[PDB]
């Protein structure tokens, strides 16, 4: 009777690679077959494309302003500074949509990248604690899993074919350390959680929600499996990154860029197949009809699309992100180009599973299950809100839109002009062309009917004007 | 049968100002007797102790990280920076507890000082406007009163003798402009407001909140009825201002500081005066049974103590406000020393006039209805927060605690050591003494168990620590 939830989320996967969108040059058969099943959001977006923003998001059903959850949740060696000296961490008072589920009377598990806490003192070892200024890894402490009673899971870690995970048998200083592709692993947990065989990782009388956050498509590219490199074999980065907007000449950071493209795309694929074998187990389980199934990403990836790396821009390859709702026998299959954002998720699947009236007054984004169920009724938004938040700086930085046909993007330093970024994706759907200048009247009417609108919706202070060096004077 | 709600509250009035206290030399003879009648919480503070930032806590019931009013609510000039430039202002969107109130059935009035909206271009004329590189002052537009259906009120305007207003009848360019001193007007309006003759001001069949918010004692000093000076006839303002911890020599700015003490407490005194007038008109109306009265202020003043003219700072005489609530047959006389918080005074009105299931889930205050009400069973904080929030700097500023015991106050710059101040306020009554230097161990524990928790509780990323000159190199 009470519907079980399955939440499956790869790291940085843009909207793009899914075949369906006639985008990437790639292979995802398993989720191409989903989406045919599903009510699918198109134009779904990160509205702060970053791993821990949106994962605040994800929890809270808020925009980052108010959450605090504005950045990386690391932590500064002596001399730098890092997320902890900005409270950037979900609060262990925070009441999230899973300690509800939870109180609702569900089973809860949480598997793969947690990525929402401040590594504390002393450091588990780790190779990125620290690295480049900061500690980045830590388990989360049983007290801090907001009603996540099945735990499988780490903070930070790249190294995709050498994984380890904090578990409910494990202390903080024993993790489990795997030797198997982390999806893969975590396809296998995934199945153990819903055949339930010894009865140990949920209670067979309750509804369940399971959430499986996969770290590839993440970085770095040399830790994708043979097999799933072999389906791109003959092909090349340059072959496969067709995208017209690709800036080969950039120089990038090492590691990064287009000509890891190839490997972007494998991992897909291998992100695909091992979605397709948890989905495949919940059917043959016959879970279908009580299990509402969604699979989104964090944020996307540009690989090189107007010269970017990966993630952090307002950029369409990093914003998109995929969104689709599986429950056969209550939703019909649709698509809808609705401009649904982030902190709309945790609202939209309580409106979907019949538990509207427990969404708080703290949620900022919308219940949208009657536009998902493809019923009359939304109020559709015009815009969604861009942000980038630097550490410390909660008035300055990077705010825009993005409406159904413009990307409009402001950043704001102390004493300096405004630079004006703005995209017709209509007439330039690859965003090559900065059309600011000579737009004044239409940036204007952006800023005053979509822009200060959400700004103020949000409580968030960012406002487009200039301000004197003698503002940062009193601190 | 539905309880009406009457608030008056001051500006710029110290809880030592109240003469039941036995703390500043004043005369509140009308103050004095309504604290008789009254449930009052003598430790309760103005957490950011500046009038928008209060206000802002008192209409959302949030502390100022969240509802984003967080400075003064100007507009600056070009080449200047101001409130507008950092959203500082009550939003149209903002569901106030007068918004909700307004959709209960309640006939709902405001007059006197609004002090919420950042003004708008083009600018009326105001003295204010510009003063020092910033226009303050503008009305309030109908969609902006949040449910104030009659309205008697202004932004920013401290020329107590000749003050102006906006009402339901007024457009934007043409105000009322009385000559009167602007509490006694006041009164004059709340008056008329509660006889509600010939149905002109309010729903006779409906329960009635009004809001009197006045401007003195708030500075200048110099618009002071002479009857108001005269009961001070004979004192100076050195022979009133005798706290310990008045520094007379300290430079002060023009218009400020210990000698307009004297000033000041004639405007208390005035001001108690007005505020009985209209106490007393309730009751001769018969409306005292069934209207919850509820007094306060929005900051205190320091006048010279500790060397600090007025407010924004975390001494005793800027964080400490009057706080009385009266509703005989219901609310039995009592003091309390809870210490209570400005984003409180939102749900813990709601909980005494039966409202409690109202409250949204974003108030971030405490409804202490039971605590005020005499009935055992609310947990009482160990701390009130402080705050100094900068323009544009929300990670940066002072942030403190005040405990029953103790205030400490941390200043946090880019590139700074951290600054300390600890006062034991039990040995150091007047908060003469810094002990921060030979306490460190208390500091720490203060911290952990105190102002970290309200920190996240308010979710102001604001944390005890250095960080580098680099980390500003993103946004300047
Ligand atoms: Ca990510
Ligand atoms: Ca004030």
């Amino acid at each position: 009777k009470k519907p079980n939830l399955l939440i499956v989320f790869p790291d940085e996967m843009r909207a793009h690679t899914l075949g369906f969108m006639n985008q990437d040059r790639s292979y995802t058969p398993n989720l191409n077959k989903f989406a045919k099943e599903s009510a699918v959001l198109k134009q779904a977006v990160s509205n702060f494309p970053l791993a821990t923003p949106f994962r605040g998001m994800l929890m809270t059903g808020q925009y980052p302003y108010r959450n605090g959850i504005q950045g990386n949740s690391h932590t500064a060696m002596p001399g730098n500074f890092g997320g902890k000296d900005f409270g950037i961490e979900l609060k262990k008072s925070t009441r999230t949509w899973s300690d509800i589920l939870k109180d609702q009377g569900y089973s809860m598990g949480y598997i793969g990248k947690w990525h929402l806490d401040t590594p504390e003192a002393p450091f588990i070892p780790s190779y990125n604690n620290p690295m480049e200024g900061r500690y980045w890894n830590d388990w989360t402490a049983p007290d801090r899993r907001h009603g996540f009673d099945f735990w499988y899971a780490y903070g930070t870690y790249d190294k995709h074919l050498t994984p380890i995970y904090w578990t409910n048998e494990t202390p903080r200083d024993q993790p489990i350390k795997v030797n198997q592709w982390s999806p893969e692993h975590e396809a296998d947990i995934a199945i153990k959680y819903l055949r339930n065989e010894n009865g140990h990782y949920r209670d067979r009388d309750k509804p369940f929600t399971l959430v499986v956050s996969m770290n590839p498509p993440h970085s770095p590219y040399d830790q994708v499996p043979q097999k799933y490199l072999d389906k791109f074999d003959g092909e090349t980065s340059r072959s496969l990154n067709t995208r017209p907007n690709v800036q080969w000449d950039q120089e990038y950071l090492e590691g990064y860029g287009p000509e890891y493209f190839k490997e972007y795309m494998a991992m897909v694929h291998g992100v695909d197949d091992q979605f397709g074998r948890i989905i495949d187990e919940l059917d043959r389980l016959g879970l279908t009809e009580d299990t509402l199934v969604v699979f989104f990403s964090d944020h996307g990836c540009c690989m090189g699309s107007n010269g970017k790396p990966t993630k952090n821009v307002h950029y369409e390859e990093a914003m998109r992100i995929p969104m689709m709702f599986r429950w056969p026998g209550k939703l019909t299959p649709r698509q809808d180009d609705l401009l649904f954002s982030a902190p709309d998720i945790y609202p939209t699947l309580f409106g979907l599973m019949g538990l509207e009236e427990l969404i708080p007054d703290t949620v900022e984004g919308t219940n949208f299950a009657k536009t998902v169920s493809g019923i009359e009724g939304d109020t559709r938004p015009t815009s969604q809100l861009y942000t980038f938040m630097p550490y410390g700086g909660q008035s300055y930085g990077r705010r825009g839109v993005r409406t159904d046909r413009y990307t409009l993007m402001i950043d704001r330093k102390i004493a300096k002009p405004l630079t004006f970024v703005l995209h017709d994706n209509q007439n330039d759907p690859y965003q090559m062309t900065n059309i600011a200048n000579d737009n004044q009247e239409l940036i204007a009417q952006l800023i005053e009917k979509e822009l200060i609108p959400w700004l103020e919706l949000t409580g968030d202070p960012w406002r487009p004007t200039e301000v004197p060096a003698s503002v940062a004077k009193a601190y």
